[PDB]
């Protein structure tokens, strides 16, 4: 009840004893002190209804107005809350339980909106106003917030935060979800954990950047990184990441840097796993060539169906290229760099499998022999609309890496999983 | 532990006493008296347990403060530091040797890190902003330096410089290190002796300079020599040597002395051998010319992959200078000049080898014809980690360069390291 | 922008809509083949098609009748990439009878009476499932 009129005279105040007019002075810790004082002193100084219960509420809210955040404390606390979304000043809304749900927590006005958004983005050096009204932010918290302004929203300055995430969907959230065998699972951590290449290729909707991610997360935090992504989408685990991305044209048709760039400079800053988003354009060439040049460890993504379409999409982009190498230097190229070129498929069912687990075993003549490590063999469809198979092994005895896991010190696991899979 | 606190009070004393606010007064020289005798007397008068060389350390981090390059210089001062990495504002890892961690010193703000990177670059005429976010040079110092910016490295500013390193390789040590077998270092002396027009190719990290050296240490005394780098990085061992070295474009922009004009002025000295640090631009136009106009033993260095890509790149560089020539008139001069390609890389275990000797035979159409004498053929890895390989002779029985051998006698041992290689 | 848009269609955000320019559902697939490579993004001419055949789930054509008048024509859908084409199961039609005394056309509004069209599975999750055999069935009568 007293809370508004009370508050905006405590504001009046104490902007004519102490306002913001005095920054770098009365320092965060003074000036709280200072604002706590005077409104206890005001609240009997001036007639003031709010009790002590309100006498600390009114402390508090004039600490949030000078410095905090305001209404969205609570809600950026709650731990119960992972997504906030204000549209406009009036309404918020908040994921709870994997559903949105609406609870009235207004903002005073657009301005107060407009200021908040400020001080939440300028706190890992950005700025938003009415001269860039987009504006994305990562922060130390594994938080991401997104502001949208007035000038193109109509309805008011829209905000949209995603909160911590801890339970990244590793290894186990996919076999149990029936889409990776165990043994697979193990024969996978391995393939990771020895720093052996591997390309990914999927059909449309088949979730590479998932399954990239889930394969990043396995890379040993000693070892420097670099992902030189289209789009900040992954979000990796370690330490030592270093983030990039590209820039599109601009208004006058120039001032762009394509992937290719960024790929050819990735490989000054001693790197020692060029990740990479997407391999759509020449770019492919430099990803294979900072594969073979001491980088142990690369990966990528690519659009294409059966692994062998995979191999044929790179060869087309190297051509593309506009190099004129000899189509027998490529294909050796391709067999000297990657190791393993995982697959996955979305099927008929709506599900997402991983069908193959394909090696290059190696050259002969025109064609790049490989092997598979597992397949998936279906059984049928069921009349809920499903499509089930199971993950086929083969008994291989040995990779053609099991050198390399016999070096990083891993070489049983392989083969425990590898004979086990008859199981 | 009072290092902080003290150096904070001690930088708001010079502050209050003469302040960063007061540009363009107290300059090089009134800085470095006064800031030193304003650091003396808040020593005397303001009790610092700092000792005379924490003062001096003190006074140096105010004159840093001032002019300086921030905290980067107690790191390196010192020798062990082999590689400083930046990643953004709140960290600095190092390499000590083997091993690799991270340290306990951080910059205050991305405007610090930001302005330092703008400041280092500034040494070398180089300015890194939201325009060109990307810089990569080499400090007259050595060591080697790249920055990128914020548009694109999402955690702001990206800084690396690698510590400086000397190699001075020799071809008689090369075959130890099993880089070239002994044929090919006879070989490779009778090209070098030849006065052979050649092009030291190489792939990233691949280490040319060096390969570059120890061949031109096979040059004749008495023959006037003409080099035009960017770096002042070989060291000739010749009596009759003159060096060069271009001048980046002034502050303003403008006159820069390109390797090109470099180069289209050594061709009136009166040169025998026109030496080129690398090949960036449209210069290789005039160094073809010298390869060509009776200046019989040029080399050269450009960044390629395999010898048919550096054609290719040495063509699109052709066209690139803008002089409207055909492509084929392009090829006819590239057939002509070139005579000998040595394409070193660096394999995937990180070991240096030289995987091509090429020479050029002649064109055939639309397609040039090369002729490869030695491949590094690769044969295999140890078990201990170490790939492993052999020089594979093609064995052609008389090489396009046999008449230049036989003008000076030196064929009959070029013949004998055939006949050993052949076998 | 179709391409992004398209993103949208394919990682989980069922529902996107939107308009575009054209008068045959197949000029339509056209047009939007030719927006996706307008951005320069250095895609195929296959992976386009196979894109486009994974995203879209109906493309209905609304039309202005020659005499002045305004109809819905098209229901079409999307089955699939055969070879190089794509193909269309065209639900319902408006076919042109004649003309009246007076000059405007006429029409029908016809089902062609397929079974279970192609996004009838999504529809059983929604539990509208008997509702569309219903329509159809009736349309069919």
């Amino acid at each position: 009840d007293y809370y508004h009129a009370t508050k905006t005279t405590i504001f009046n105040a104490l902007l004519n004893t102490i306002d913001l007019s005095q920054l770098a002075q009365l320092d965060l810790k003074q000036a709280g002190e200072e604002i706590r004082d005077i409104v206890a002193e005001l609240v009997a100084i001036k007639n003031v209804s709010m009790s002590v219960a309100e006498q600390e509420h009114l402390v508090q809210d004039i600490i949030n107005d000078v410095l905090g955040y305001g209404p969205l404390e609570p809600l950026l606390a709650r731990d119960d809350i992972a997504d906030i979304m204000v549209n406009g000043a009036h309404r918020v809304f908040i994921e709870v339980g994997g559903k949105v749900q609406l609870t009235n927590v207004r903002f005073r006005d657009n301005l107060q909106l407009m200021n908040i958004c400020q001080r939440i983005v300028s706190q890992v050096g950005r700025r938003v106003d009415e001269s860039s009204p987009i504006c994305d932010a990562r922060l130390p918290d594994g938080s991401r917030v997104n502001v949208i302004a007035p000038p193109l929203a109509l309805d008011g300055p829209t905000l949209t935060i995603r909160k911590f995430k801890k339970d990244k969907l590793t290894m186990k959230n996919l076999v149990e979800f029936a889409s990776i065998s165990p043994e697979g699972a193990r024969v996978l951590g391995v393939i990771g954990a020895c720093r052996c290449n591997l390309v990914i290729s999927g059909g449309t909707g088949s979730g590479k950047t998932t399954l990239l991610n889930t394969m990043t997360a396995f890379i040993d935090p000693t070892e420097r990184v670099v992902t030189c992504e289209d789009a900040a989408e992954l979000q990796l685990q370690q330490p030592h990441v270093v983030r990039l991305e590209t820039r599109p044209p601009n208004l006058e048709g120039s001032g762009a840097v394509t992937m290719r760039d960024l790929v050819k400079n990735c490989l000054r800053m001693r790197p020692e796993r060029i990740i990479v988003g997407e391999v759509r354009g020449p770019e492919a060439f430099d990803l294979l060539q900072a594969m073979n040049t001491g980088h142990d460890g690369s990966m990528g993504t690519l659009h294409a169906n059966s692994p062998r379409e995979a191999i044929s999409r790179i060869e087309s982009m190297i051509t593309m290229g506009g190099y004129g190498l000899p189509s027998k230097t490529i294909k050796e190229m391709i067999v000297g760099s990657v190791d393993v070129i995982i697959q996955a498929a979305r099927l008929r069912d709506g599900s997402r499998r991983i069908t193959h687990i394909t090696e290059v075993v190696g050259l002969e003549g025109d064609v790049i022999v490989t092997q598979d490590l597992f397949v998936y063999e279906i059984t049928g469809e069921d009349e809920h609309g499903k499509v089930v198979g199971k993950h086929r092994s083969t008994g291989i005895a040995r990779p053609r890496f099991w050198d390399r896991a016999r070096y990083y010190g891993l070489e049983r696991e392989l083969a425990e999983a590898l004979d086990a899979a008859e199981a």
